[PDB]
């Protein structure tokens, strides 16, 4: 519980230094989520996963990706952004946008399945700007204290002595321009890829393809993108 037990407990070791700025933030956030559920209001995803995106190592980061917030229908949100368990089917429409994104980026088949975690153990972090929703309402924690954190996140990871590529979507994510304008990082943009403005320029962005080129510019190692 975010609420109770502090980051050295909730996140990797790096992260738990790097969230140091935002300890009593994230605390707060736990106690905002209690309110909710004592209001009888919910939030996905499930408590234990709300974090998960520091979960795995701050120092391996070479990527992050950054998106809204949590998937707001019951069984999708699993912390990771963009990612469902690897039982979900059918994928939400934002994760099937992405996938023929990286089909035409790419060149790879379809992937099996909605899951991300590959590319969380491969230096992609996989961040939501908000980290918490209500159920069934997008963009119903906007506001409520998550934008600390995740500015606090992109700030450590800026300031690290490390390359670092950024994909931004949407116009949440984008707010964190400002924190990456050190020159050991570069931040991609493109609208969100949901269907409402995907077609705004996310299909034919090439993201993948495109961090990677960054990545070897900088004398960093690509992503290995290929999901089973
Ligand atoms: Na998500």
């Amino acid at each position: 519980s975010m609420t109770a037990r502090p980051l050295s407990e909730l996140v990797e070791r790096g992260w738990a230094a790097a969230l140091e700025p935002v300890a009593d933030q994230v605390a707060h956030m736990g106690q905002f989520l209690r309110a909710e559920i004592a209001a009888g209001r919910r939030y996905l995803p499930a408590g234990s996963n709300v974090l998960r995106a520091f979960t795995f190592p701050f120092d391996n980061v070479r990527v992050l990706i950054v998106g809204q917030d949590p998937y707001p229908t019951p069984g999708h949100a699993v912390g990771l952004s963009f990612s469902v368990a690897p039982d979900v089917r059918p994928w939400p429409r934002s994760l099937a946008n992405i996938f023929d994104e990286y089909t035409a980026d790419l060149g790879y088949p379809l992937p099996s399945n909605g899951d991300l975690t590959p590319w969380a153990q491969r230096g992609v972090l996989l961040l939501n700007r908000v980290l918490t929703v209500r159920p069934s309402n997008p963009a119903s924690h906007r506001g409520k204290g998550w934008e600390a954190v995740t500015e606090c996140a992109i700030r450590a990871l800026a300031a690290r002595a490390a390359p670092l590529v950024a994909i931004l979507w949407g116009r949440d994510a984008s707010t964190l321009k400002p924190m990456l304008a050190a020159g050991n990082c570069v931040a991609i943009e493109s609208p969100h890829p949901s269907p409402l403005s995907a077609s705004r320029g996310f299909f034919g962005s090439r993201p993948f393809s495109r961090a990677n080129e960054l990545l070897v510019g900088m004398g960093a190692e690509p992503i290995d993108w290929r999901l089973p």
